[PDB]
């Protein structure tokens, strides 16, 4: 146990947009496998759906084209055909109000799921708490 147990209140029965509250993009999984951010809220690959996998522990596929987010040994993100170690993340409130995804395979590292406010994901070492790249806020389709 490497973090704590906040949860967000949102559920899963629908696909969601996750909005970084850093420079306002929406995190993306395009068909090669490149995971990166857009403000086009009309793009057809920011569409996820969020899938419990045991409480506080989800993965995170992309609606359009079936792959799961996950973070390399490298703290890279990518997108994965299959599930497995690399796609499992702890999903927490943070500031009593956003949403955070830490790697599972790397939680006691915290590497985070994020976003710069350039649109380029972060690495997972360079993330941590405290960072606005961070934060997301589930929105909707």
């Amino acid at each position: 146990h490497h973090h704590h147990f906040n949860l967000p209140p949102g559920n899963y029965k629908k696909p969601v947009l996750l909005y970084c509250s850093n420079g306002g993009h929406f995190l993306r999984i395009l068909p090669d496998g490149t995971v990166d951010g857009t403000r086009d809220r009309s793009d057809q690959h920011i569409q996820l759906q969020l899938s419990a996998e045991s409480v506080g522990e989800v993965y995170i596929k992309s609606t359009e084209t079936g792959q799961y987010l996950a973070m390399d040994t490298d703290g890279l993100l990518y997108g994965s055909q299959t599930p497995n170690e690399e796609c499992l993340f702890l999903e927490r409130l943070e500031e009593n109000h956003y949403n955070t995804y830490i790697s599972k395979k790397h939680a006691e590292k915290n590497w985070f799921v994020g976003l710069k406010k350039n649109g380029s994901v972060k690495r997972g070492p360079r993330t941590h708490y405290g960072q606005k790249a961070i934060l997301f806020l589930p929105l909707p389709v």
